[PDB]
């Protein structure tokens, strides 16, 4: 009767003084077990839930406080909130200046959002990811970026909240605190980071997150450098301004580095070999990079990559990477010597004998013709490549359902047959049945290596 008069006196009242004691009881009342379910019995939440749209910052703290102890650890509390229309008088409360208030407000928020993806789409069109995000770049309260930074995490792994947090400016914001002396707010912000800016849109004033990225790649803490190495591979996929901004800043060393002191942690690998592959390739100074991974002692780990223990996903991009990397003419005979041609070749024989019975083994097919033809543009490359017997399969490689591979071959064939041994050897393997087919191919480029070999031969 007492609690569900004081509950049903604060929820009436419009003296303010009535109010700050109200809820001063029930919240000093939620400090045991007990109140919390004296308040949850006498129907508080949805009373509490109502005070939070108070005039009076004292009365908005008695509320807020006392559903952030219900929400911590009154069973049933959290769904109770959400009825009672809870999410969206938080988030509306986001624009206050206390960071106290806020801290308290933006942890209610994490609580209810987590694991529950219908408070999460409530929270996006309520307004929460530009709220959160003007939080982050305003404040410098360790306590209120640290649980506005898990806010931030915990809508990044939905694809609606995601693009929203994008547009708001939500990675730059967070870049202001990846240098931050609070680690675990480092951490949720690049665990943030590489949530987001995967397929994210084209951004300007990324420059100091990018360089800021490339330093963490040398920390001692293998979750920040796998963070980094993850982000920096999402944000050059294809952006080429990206990708000439983290060559500036070193990024090519770094990645080498990394790469180098990573060893057999795919985890950091995989990524930052993706990294790598985005930076040399489609950019003003990608020639340049090319060049630095073998400057930097790259070539030798790179070829190491692609055999075992590594596991597929680090494969296909390894492959990817020397692709590139061969590119370079002084790249050439490098991986030659370092080994690259017989694995490249072993590890296509053995992919298209799958394909003939996660990553799939026609991308592999793929992937290595496609360093192949590149290798091949010299000429002890063609020797080599031709010493293994390779031709067989590159000519069977015409009859693919799959255009690219049918390209990748056309063209290894194309680059062996320029010297007049190879064109005998392809011609007779029967190249010349199938290239006249593939002469009529809807995609060009293929057309255009069938044409080329036979012109050769
Ligand atoms: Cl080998």
């Amino acid at each position: 009767q007492m609690v569900s008069a004081i509950v049903r006196t604060m929820q009436n009242t419009n003296d303010v003084e009535t109010a700050r004691c109200t809820a001063g009881t029930l919240h000093n009342l939620s400090h045991h077990r007990e109140g919390l379910l004296a308040i949850f019995k006498s129907g508080g939440i949805p009373a509490l839930v109502k005070m939070l749209g108070s005039p009076v910052d004292s009365v908005l703290f008695y509320a807020i406080t006392t559903l952030h102890n219900l929400l911590l650890h009154q069973e049933g509390a959290k769904m109770a909130v959400r009825l009672a229309g809870g999410l969206q008088k938080m988030v509306a409360l986001l624009n206050k200046t206390n960071v106290k208030f806020l801290a308290i407000t933006t942890d209610c928020l994490q609580i209810l959002a987590y694991g529950n993806q219908e408070s999460k789409l409530i929270i996006l069109a309520s307004g929460g990811p530009q709220a959160l995000v003007n939080i982050m770049r305003t404040y410098t309260y360790e306590k209120l970026l640290w649980t506005t930074s898990r806010v931030l995490k915990v809508l990044s792994v939905c694809s609606s909240n995601k693009p929203a947090i994008v547009e708001a400016g939500g990675m730059q914001a967070l870049g202001l605190h990846l240098t931050d002396p609070s680690q675990r707010l480092v951490q949720n912000c690049l665990w943030t980071l590489r949530n987001l800016s995967d397929a994210a849109t084209k951004q300007e004033g990324m420059e100091g997150l990018l360089g800021t990225l490339v330093q963490l790649l040398g920390s001692d803490d293998i979750n920040v450098v796998t963070c980094a190495a993850g982000i920096l591979s999402n944000l050059t996929c294809n952006n080429y301004k990206n990708k000439m901004m983290v060559c500036q800043v070193g990024g090519i060393e770094a990645l080498v580095r990394t790469v180098l002191r990573a060893g057999d942690r795919e985890d950091i690998t995989e990524p930052a070999i993706c990294a790598l592959r985005h930076l040399t390739s489609r950019h003003q100074e990608a020639e340049m990079a090319q060049n630095a991974v073998r400057l930097h002692y790259g070539l030798p780990v790179v070829v190491k990559l692609l055999h075992p223990p590594s596991h597929w996903p680090l494969i296909k991009a390894t492959v990817g990477l020397i692709r590139n990397l061969a590119l370079c003419p002084a790249n050439h005979a490098p991986l030659r010597e370092q080994g690259a041609i017989p694995r490249l070749v072993q590890l296509l024989v053995r992919a298209h004998q799958d394909t003939q019975r996660g990553v799939r083994m026609e991308e592999i097919v793929e992937g290595c013709t496609g360093a192949l033809h590149i290798l091949a543009r010299d000429v002890h490359n063609r020797i080599v490549i031709r010493g293994l017997n390779t031709i067989p399969l590159f000519v069977q490689l015409l009859y693919s359902p799959i255009e690219n591979i049918q390209r990748v071959a056309a063209g290894v064939l194309c680059e062996l047959a320029q010297d007049k041994e190879a064109a005998e050897a392809i011609e007779a393997e029967g190249a010349t049945a199938p290239l006249t087919e593939l002469l009529h191919s809807r995609n060009e480029g293929v057309a255009t290596y069938a044409a080329a070999v036979l012109f050769r031969m």
